C-alpha cells in the first residue's frame, strides 16, 4: 500500500480546504526568469527586493480576499521571504485562510526525435526537498507539463512520457504528506478550432489517469490544473463562452474520475474577464460535474495589478485593489454567481 | 476522422438512458442453451427448445407491475426469435411493456495460452453484420462477458489488457451499427480474498478498460458498464457488514468510471436474491456522490425463486411469475435506495467459474 | 508454460523446414474473390474447376522445383481439392518436399474513429479450425493485417490492435502444433519516399515484438512476413536496388529478434523480376542478418504463369514453365547467386 | 524529425565498437564514494580522497599487456577528474592505454511508492548539460543502472516499465550531447527461484526495454546494453552447469535483442573472478548464432584479487596490479571462447541488494 488510512486523510483534507466552496488558488508562482519579463513589462528592475515587494504587495491584500483564495502557490525563493512586518510569507498566507503551496518542477527539456516536444524535469532529490518544504509550511505541490496542437503533435511519445513524470511527481509527493496538483496544460498556441483542442483534451487526461492509476496515486488527494478548452489562439472563427463551457466540462466528464477533489483551471493567455467570464459559464453547466471546478490563475489574476503598481510604492493600495476585484471576481465565478482596460488585455505569449 | 455523428451520438445516448431511467434495471435472460439446461435440470426439467421457449415467456410476460421496473431485457439469440403463445414475438412483447430489447452477442471465453487459467472471450468475428441484423430485429443494445479471477498471479498484465482491448472492439463495432454496448468486465468472486484485494483488482481492471475505451474513440454517454460489486471472495473467513460492500463498491467505481457513463447496473454473483437487493441498496444510499445510475443486471438473482416455483409444471405459470415480480419490485427499490426488507432468495447462487 | 519442449522442438523443427537453404514459400492462398480478379484479367470464367486446375498447374510442376518451394500457403477450398490423378493437394505438395500451409484469417475490418483503417477477423473458433487443419496436413498458417502510409496513419491504435490480433492468432496457432506466418503488411500505397517507409517498418515490427512477447509466444516456431522497404509508389524519386536492401535490412536489424526463424517476404506489388532482383541486393548485403532472408510470393511467382495459361489446356506446360522459371529465380535471389515483359510489368494494385 | 544527424549516428557507432572490439572488455570502476567504502573497510583501509585516488590509479596503469583487454573504463564522476603520480589526467592515462573513457551519470535507487521495495533509478535532472561536459572533458560513454529483483509480485508491470522509460530517457540525452549510452537493467540475483525463472523474466524486461528505446527513438548501433547473465537465484538449492547458464543466457538475448545492438557486456553479478570468466567463456563457446559482441563489464570480478593484494599497503601496489592483469587476460580469452583455466578469485563476491 503506497499509503495508510492517516495519511490518506490528511491529504483528503488538505485538498478540500483549497477547493472549498467559493475558492480558488492564486498562482504566484514565476521563477526569477519568468517574472523578469512581468517586471520589465512595467520599467521596473528585476532584483530580489523588487520581487519581495510585490509578492508582499498580493499576499498581504486586505481581508476580503480571505475567502476567495483556498492556497497559494509560491517559488522557493518567496516561501523563505518575510513581508515588512517581519513575518515569513506562509505564516502571512495562513493567517488569512489559505493552504501554502510550492512549485517543485524545474522546468522543461526537449524530447529528441520530435517536432518540438517537451518533457519536465525535477524529480531528482525530490523526495527530500518535499520532505523540507513540509517541515518549512508547504502543503501541496505543483509541477508543470506542456504539450501542444501542432500537425504531429502531441506526440504519443510526448503524452506518454509527461503523463508518466507527472504520476511520479505525485507518488513522491503524497509519500511525504503533501498534495500534488498535477498540471497537464496543452497551450491554446496555433490555428485549431475548439473540437480538435477537445480531441486532444480528452486524450491527454485519459493518458493522465491511467498513468495515475498504474503509478497508484491517491486520487481523493489530488487537484488536476487542466487548460479549458478554447479554439487555439489564431483560429479564425469564433465561438461563445456557452461553447467553450460545453467542451471543456464534456472534456473533463469523459476523462476524470469523481474521485478527483477539485479542478483548478490555468488560465492560458485568456484575459483577466474572459477567463472569469468561461469559469463562470462553466459552472453555470446543467451537466454533472461531481468535482470543485475554480481557478488557479497567475497571470489572469496579477494583470490589473502590476500595471496599477508601475513599481512604485505609491501605488500599493491600487494596486493591491486591483488583485482583490479579481479574487472577488473569481470567487463568484467558480459558483456561477459572477455577472458584470487593462482586464481585457489578451495576455498569451508564444510558450 | 470521428467515429460517430451528432445524431448517432443522440440515438445512442437516448436508448442509454431508458434503459437506466430513475426506478429501472436490467433483466438478463441471456443464457446460453448449454447453460440454461444446467438451470432446469436442477428444477427436473428437460432442456427442449420448448420449456425455454415457456419459462422465457414466463418472465417476460409478468403482470405489468414490473414495466416501471425493466428499462431492458438481454435475450440470448435464440429467444430474440421465439413467439409468444398470442403468436406475437418476445421482442414485441418487451417493448409492450416498455423495456429496450437487447441481445447477448459474446460467443464465450477462451483460454490464454501461458498464464494460470485466464481466458479472453472471442465473437468479434462478423459482428458488425449480426450487430445491422439484430438492430433490424428490435434490439438497442447488447452485452459482451469478460472473465477474469482473483488468484495466485492472475488476473496478470496480459489477460487484463487483452480483455480490455476485446472489451473496446465490440463496443466501437455495437456502436457503428446502432447499438448500445454494455461493457461487462465481471471479476469473479472465486477465491478466499478479502474485500480490499478484490476493491484493489476492480479499480485496477476498471481503469484499464476505460483507457482501452478511450484508445478506441469509444462514446461513453451511449455505454454502460456492468461490473462486480466490490465483495469479499466467496471462501473468504472474515466477514463484511453491507455498508462496508457499498463502501469499497461505490469508492471503486469513482475512482475509475468518468461521470459521462450514462450508467452501471451490476452483475449479481454469486449472491443471493435478498442480499443482491440489499447491497445494491445500501449502494444507492451511500452518501458519496455517485455521478451515475446505479442500479441492476441480475440474472440469477431476478429468477431464482421464480424458477423454483414453476417446477418445470404448467400449473405454477401465475405461482414463478409472481415471485419474479416480487424480486424485480424489491430490485427497484434497491436502485432508489428505499428497499427496506423466504429460503429460495435467501439460497446462494454462486456457481465456481460462472459461464454462459 | 505456454509449450512444453516437445511441442516447442516440432514448431521449430517445421519452421526450419519452411526457410531451409535456398527455399522460399509458394503463396497461393488467394480468396475466392481474389483470384476472380486475377482469372478476369486472363478472360476466365471464375469457376471452382478452373480455380482447381490453375492451383494443380502450380503444385504439380516439374521437380526442378522441389528445392525451391519449403511450403505453399494454400486457401481452405484448395487444401481439401484433388489433383487430376486422384491424389489430394497437400500430398501433392508433401510428395516434392514442402510443407502445406493454410491461411486462416477471414479479411480486414475497419477500425472507426480513424482514417480508413483496419484491423483482421477471424480469431472466433480459430482453435478447433486448426487442430483440423494439422489432421488434415497443414503445418504452418498465414495471417494478414494491413496498415497504410497516409498523413495520420499507420495510426497508434491502428498499430497496436494488428499487433494484438497477430500475437492472438500465433497464440493459438502454436497451441495446436502450427506454426505462424506473422504478416504485417505495410501498403506500398501513397507518394512517401523509403525514409519513411523505413521509419513506419521499424516502428510497426517493434510493436509486433513487443505484442508477441506479452502473448508468450515461441519465436523460434514464427516467420515474420513483412514488407520489403521501398518507396510509395507514387513517388517521383527514385531509389536503387541498395538502397532498398540496405534500407530493408537496416530496418529488420533494428527490431526482430534473431531468434525468429525466418523472414519471408511480401512481393506487395513489385514485378515479377523486381521482386527477385531486391530479394538477391537483400542477401547479399555485407550486415550481418541472423534469420533466413527468403521469399513468400504469390503476385511474383506466378503473373508470367497466369498470362502463359490463359485459361488454355493446351499451354500448361507454358504456364508451367514460366512458374519454375521464377521459382528457380528466387531460390537463387535467397542466396544472392541471382544475376540475370510479363515478368517486368508492375503489379500494383490499390488495396 | 529525426533525433540524429548521419555524421552523429557514425561517431556514435564507432565509439560503440572500439569499446567491445574483438577481444576487448570493460573496467567498471566506477563505485560511489559510499559504495567504495565498503570495498576498502574490507582490507583495512580508511576511505580518504587519496586512498581512492591511489587504488584507482593501481588499476588504470597496470602494465600494458591489459591495453588489448581493456576497450573502455567507466569512471566516477571524482575519478574522472583526478590526475596520476605524473600528474597525467586518468582520462589521458585511459586513453593512451588504447581505451575509451566512460562516466557513470545515475543518481541512485529511489523507491517506487505502493510496490513490494522495488525502485527506479534518478539522475535525469540537468543531464543534459553534464554530458556536454563530461564529453568535453574526455568522456565518450555513460553508465546508467537499473535494479530490479526477483520476488513474490515482483518485478511488477510498474516497476518494469518505469525502469525501462527512464533508461530511455537517459539514453536519447547521451546521443544528443555525443556520448554511447550503457543500458543496465540489472537483475539481482538476490532469492532462492531457479535459473528458468531468471530466464523468463530477464526476457521480460529485456522486451521492455527494447520496446522503450524504440519509443524514444533512440540510435541502437551506438548503445550497449549491459545486462545479467542467466543465472539461477543465489540461495536456489539445485545446481545448474555452466553450459546451463549459457544456453539460458544466450536463448534470452536471441529473444529479444536486435541485432543492430552493437555490443553485450555482461555484469559479473555476485559471481566470482573465476566464476564470471567461466560463464563468459562458455557464453562465447554456444554455437547458436550470436550477432552481437558478447563482452565484459566488471567491476567487482575484474578487482577482487587486486584488492585483497593491495591491503591498502604501498608495498603491493605490482603485486595488486598483477592479479588484475591476470583477470583482465583471463577475460580477454573468455571473450573470444578461449579460456581454459587463487582462493581470492574463487570467493563469491555477492552482496544483498548490491549498490552503488
Amino acid at each position: 500500500p503506497a499509503l495508510t488510512p492517516e495519511q490518506k486523510k490528511e491529504l483528503s483534507d488538505i485538498a478540500h480546504r483549497i477547493v472549498a466552496p467559493g475558492k480558488g488558488i492564486l498562482a504566484a508562482d514565476e521563477s526569477t526568469g519568468s517574472i523578469a519579463k512581468r517586471l520589465q513589462s512595467i520599467g521596473t528592475e528585476n532584483t530580489e527586493e523588487n520581487r519581495r515587494f510585490y509578492r508582499q504587495l498580493l499576499l498581504t491584500a486586505d481581508d476580503r480576499v480571505n475567502p476567495c483564495i483556498g492556497g497559494v502557490i509560491l517559488f522557493h525563493e518567496t516561501l523563505y521571504q518575510k513581508a515588512d512586518d517581519g513575518r515569513p510569507f506562509p505564516q502571512v498566507i495562513k493567517s488569512k485562510g489559505g493552504v501554502v503551496g510550492i512549485k517543485v518542477d524545474k522546468g522543461v527539456v526537449p524530447l529528441a526525435g520530435t517536432n518540438g516536444e517537451t518533457t519536465t524535469q525535477g524529480l531528482d532529490g525530490l523526495s527530500e526537498r518535499c520532505a523540507q518544504y513540509k517541515k518549512d509550511g508547504a502543503d501541496f505541490a505543483k509541477w508543470r507539463c506542456v504539450l501542444k496542437i501542432g500537425e504531429h503533435t502531441p506526440s504519443a511519445l510526448a503524452i506518454m512520457e509527461n503523463a508518466n513524470v507527472l504520476a511520479r511527481y505525485a507518488s513522491i509527493c503524497q509519500q511525504n504528506g503533501i498534495v500534488p496538483i498535477v498540471e497537464p496544460e496543452i497551450l491554446p498556441d496555433g490555428d485549431h478550432d475548439l473540437k480538435r483542442c477537445q480531441y486532444v483534451t480528452e486524450k491527454v487526461l485519459a493518458a493522465v489517469y491511467k498513468a495515475l492509476s498504474d503509478h497508484h496515486i491517491y486520487l481523493e488527494g489530488t487537484l488536476l490544473k487542466p487548460n479549458m478548452v478554447t479554439p487555439g489562439h489564431a483560429c479564425t472563427q469564433k465561438f461563445s463562452h456557452e461553447e467553450i463551457a460545453m467542451a471543456t466540462v464534456t472534456a473533463l466528464r469523459r476523462t476524470v474520475p469523481p474521485a478527483v477533489t477539485g479542478i483548478t483551471f490555468l488560465s492560458g493567455g485568456q484575459s483577466e474577464e474572459e477567463a472569469s467570464i468561461n469559469l463562470n459559464a462553466i459552472n453555470k453547466c446543467p451537466l454533472l460535474k461531481p468535482w470543485a471546478l475554480t481557478f488557479s490563475y497567475g497571470r489572469a489574476l496579477q494583470a490589473s495589478a502590476l500595471k496599477a503598481w508601475g513599481g512604485k510604492k505609491e501605488n500599493l493600495k491600487a494596486a493591491q485593489e486591483e488583485y482583490v476585484k479579481r479574487a472577488l471576481a473569481n470567487s463568484l465565478a467558480c459558483q456561477g454567481k459572477y455577472t458584470p482596460a487593462a482586464a481585457s488585455e489578451s495576455l498569451f505569449v508564444s510558450n
